[PDB]
């Protein structure tokens, strides 16, 4: 077992707050924002020796990343940036660090009672989505 284990399973999105504005300080376009803002989707994270695996779900796209922490990766995110990604458990927190064209976004994945708690922050924006297991 390892502490990380709290984050595998399959988690359904049940609410958001201020992705909008999160998507829009990112560099989003209009209608990109507005059908990924409808998406609701599912949250698949598997362990299998140091690979994590994160898969988001949804009408709009399926994405999926697979890395070792403290391990740099090349991500493709579902608005088509091609960035720099780390991510880090510290503290029980899974840090998801993104770098491209000189910007940074950090996205933080907690447990809180029966939540997986995800909260983005782009250039003093924060949104926060909340999912629970399916
Ligand atoms: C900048 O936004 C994104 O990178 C993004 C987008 C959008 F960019 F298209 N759409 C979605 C989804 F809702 F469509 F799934 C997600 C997501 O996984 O929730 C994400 C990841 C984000 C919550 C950190």
């Amino acid at each position: 077992g390892s502490h990380m284990d709290a984050f595998v399973g399959t988690w359904k999105l049940v609410s958001s707050e201020n992705f909008d504005d999160y998507m829009k300080e990112v560099g989003v376009g209009f209608a990109t924002r507005k059908v990924a803002g409808m998406a609701k989707p599912n949250m698949i994270i598997s362990v299998n020796g140091d690979v994590i695996t994160i898969k988001s779900e949804s009408t709009f796209k399926n994405t999926e990343i697979s890395f070792i922490l403290g391990q740099e990766f090349d991500e493709v995110t579902a608005d088509d940036r091609k960035v720099k990604s780390t991510i880090t458990l510290d503290g029980g927190v899974l840090v998801h660090v993104q770098k491209w064209d000189g910007k940074s976004t950090t996205i933080k994945r907690k447990r809180e009672d029966d939540k997986l708690v995800v909260e983005c922050v782009m250039k003093g924006v924060t949104s926060t989505r909340v999912y629970e297991r399916a």
